[PDB]
């Protein structure tokens, strides 16, 4: 490990400090925590009430308004995901992440037709801040909400926020193609475009205040993408149970994105079998971005731009670590209101 | 846009040429102003006294009533611009009696409300059959002279008006946390819009088969719905105040209170929803009217229907402007403020 | 900067909601319109026809009976000046005010000899209501009217009426002194406040609103009230100068013109623009003194019946000045081409 660089807003941490410990954490990357956990959790509690108004307003006949976001019983998605987030950017960071969670929740379980309708309505807002034209307002209350947030982000760092908004619109395109369910190698390629990892990294950039040519960021992708692949397969491992229940409960199994699904269906593996295969791809990826890190850190310049690039890879590594630990116990994936193992082996 | 037909007793007027200009008018429907505003205002002042007499007679151990007159015009003159000039007297009585009766029935308890409802219905049934079963309350006792007056002018039209009045009595005899969808069903039936239409029918002398009037109800009703919501919007402040100092806060049902309770909308978030719903309604009666004119032939059947529809549109037009500045709603003697009505946000 | 208490007969307004808009309004105190303008303008349209018949009775020579009173194209002096005037007192409140106007007209432009004649005469009708014995009646038809009027007033409320009448006679005493205008600005402001009728206006407001407050309690707030009334007089001098100059020229009484603008121009050689600017400043100073003084009084005030009346008293005045100002900014009495 030995993450180079100074940390001004976080402290090194361990699963050991948390109790009760998570049932199945097996990450190999380190992670930290912001000193700003309670502010983040306070913001996630207000944004929920917010979001739930918007959701009720688009569909007043549905009553389940249960959404699982950043706050868990041990900590918070933001505090672990982006430990070096700037204190006055914690708030807006929490809104982005949580909105990302909720928006995902009401778009990746519906029929590709209901998804297209909503995906378009969002892109209107985002494109509104990238072009010189006049604004186009979204029609769904769940997307209207996003406008005031994009202004906040851009008022903190416009250069950073414009680019994060760019890769957000890239995520939108990625999850609009999620209409069928593919080989394994064809799935790993589809899932990196659909998970929101590229957008996740740029939310870190804006969060941390990192200014860095797209060239330099690409100059390290070859291994950083292996790390990012790891986090996706990691998400599939932890979010598979709840995702089954949901796509079964909704009649969308058709479009269900998860490597357990792929490994257990095409290939005839079992849940345990596919799980075992996944645990090891996750290791491989975790190990390649970490290794890619040191390899980079020892043949490198002492330039101002070199120091920033290290800051950007440390931000990525730390984020996979923190979300790995977050994912291991988060309500969003480990809810006891869920289908079973025998039920999903069918 | 275009209202078809000739006008004989009224002139078109701009929310603009009025002085003092109302604070908050946003109606999208046209309205006219009778040329006999003066006459109506005189009747209102005389009927005020008669009502006061009756109301002191009926409760000698206890107020103010805010009827049709405003600093800028008169309810009847706007609500019923084309009222036949010799029917303004009795129309002004009808409306003012409606305004006052509502005050002494929608603020008391179900027990009291029922008794007064009961006693007034005795007066209506009497002229709708049989032996006259006369009213015992001084406040209800006064509609008798009124009714003979109405039927003397026009028996066929006054009876139908009388039928729908009774229907309104049935209306306002019925929940708090119902759904806005369920609230609009109830409120349309309890706001007396159908009665209001038939008062206009009597006023203008409209002879139109019941089956003909129902033919266009599918779009007329959406403008009436708009009007009840528009009423809700202007009367929420005074209505909250009244029920506050009575104890009867749960007694009140109002589109804003329901939006503020169902969803956790603030009053300001609710007035904005209500406004768009009011516009949706105003637009709808107008698009229905246009559709109907595109199909309707040039006979007499069609001439009368056109007057009826144009009558309703103008009625909604004028009451909105009336409603935007009448002391009944914007009286400046409330002990409660925006801060107090924020407490119902849940 | 918010007046407390409940408003029963009036609605807030301001210049923005008015059209056509007055060209030269610079008021800083708030104002309201009564809901009973219809009544007010009806009594005005009737009183006028009944006052020119007494003036023509008094002078059958008299040519023009033009008298610009309480009605304007945007409102009415009473609806604005006395917004909370009890509904059944609006009629009589209008008689009192139009009479005050028309009587001003036929006495404050003639020579002083003619003015005492008319003043001493009306004084007979007042005094006769302030005494229990000696009842003298007026001999002029213009003054004969006030008999029945004072009857209506005293019938609606004796205690308020009587005080109003004292201050009325007090107004007659004051304008009986405006014989010259060779004074300093200091001299003028003290003489004018005594002769502009503001004190009587306040009591007309007390009777119209039915305020029951002791004279000792009204004096605890004179120190700031009076700076508002002074301002209200300079405001009148400001808007009513052009028409006054005109008539005093007309009447050959150019040395009786009571007007701070005149005194700034003639005795200090300011120019209109200069003198108007000076006036606008003094008005704001007064306008702010009453409002600051009331704010400061309200904050240390307790809730007793006596203090709610005092609050009513001060608010009425503040609204009265605010209301009369908007009125003076467009009324025919001063803007009539
Ligand atoms: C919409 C995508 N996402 C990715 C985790 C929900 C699955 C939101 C999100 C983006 C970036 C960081 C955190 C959450
Ligand atoms: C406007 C509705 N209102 C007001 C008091 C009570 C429901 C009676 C009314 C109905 C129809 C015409 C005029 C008045
Ligand atoms: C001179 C008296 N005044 C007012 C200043 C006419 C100019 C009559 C009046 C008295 C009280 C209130 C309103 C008018
Ligand atoms: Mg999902
Ligand atoms: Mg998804
Ligand atoms: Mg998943
Ligand atoms: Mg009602
Ligand atoms: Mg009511
Ligand atoms: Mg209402
Ligand atoms: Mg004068
Ligand atoms: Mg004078
Ligand atoms: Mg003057």
């Amino acid at each position: 490990d030995f993450l180079s660089g100074a940390f001004h807003y976080s402290d090194s941490v361990n699963p050991s400090k948390y109790s009760p410990r998570p049932s199945d954490y097996f990450g190999t990357l380190p992670f930290r925590t912001s000193r700003f956990e309670r502010e983040a959790a306070d913001v996630t509690a207000d944004y929920l009430r917010k979001w739930q108004k918007a959701v009720k307003a688009d569909n007043p006949e549905r009553k389940d308004l249960v959404f699982h976001g950043s706050t868990t019983t041990l900590g918070h998605f933001v505090s672990w995901a982006y430990p070096e987030c700037i204190p006055d950017r914690v708030d807006l960071c929490t809104q982005i992440c949580d909105f990302g969670f909720y928006w995902d929740d009401v778009t990746d379980s519906v029929n590709v037709q209901e998804n297209a309708e909503i995906t378009q309505d969002l892109a209107l807002a985002l494109l509104s801040e990238l072009t010189l034209g006049q604004r186009l307002e979204p029609k769904l209350e769940i997307n209207k909400i996003v406008v005031q947030m994009l202004w906040g982000v851009l008022d903190k760092d416009r250069k950073s926020g414009l680019e994060m908004i760019k890769f957000w619109k890239g995520h939108l395109d990625g999850q609009a193609e999620s209409a069928h369910n593919m080989s394994f190698e064809e799935y790993t390629k589809h899932r990196l475009s659909e998970v929101g990892a590229r957008w996740a990294v740029e939310v870190g950039c804006w969060s941390l205040g990192i200014n860095l040519s797209r060239e330099k960021k690409d100059s390290v992708a070859h291994f950083v993408n292996k790390g990012l692949l790891a986090a996706a397969l990691m998400n599939d491992y932890y979010s598979f149970n709840k995702e089954f229940d949901e796509h079964q409960r909704a009649g969308s199994m058709d479009r269900l994105q998860n490597g357990l699904g792929i490994l257990m269906r095409e290939y005839g593996y079992t849940e345990t079998e596919a799980r075992s295969i996944l645990r090891e791809e996750i290791r491989k990826g975790e190990r390649a971005i970490m290794d890619g890190y040191i390899a980079w850190r020892e043949s490198a310049d002492s330039s101002s731009e070199s120091h920033e690039l290290n800051r950007y890879i440390v931000m990525i590594i730390l984020m996979i670590g923190g979300i790995t630990f977050w994912s291991s116990h988060a309500s969003r994936y480990h809810r006891d209101d869920l289908t079973t193992a025998g039920d999903r082996a069918m």
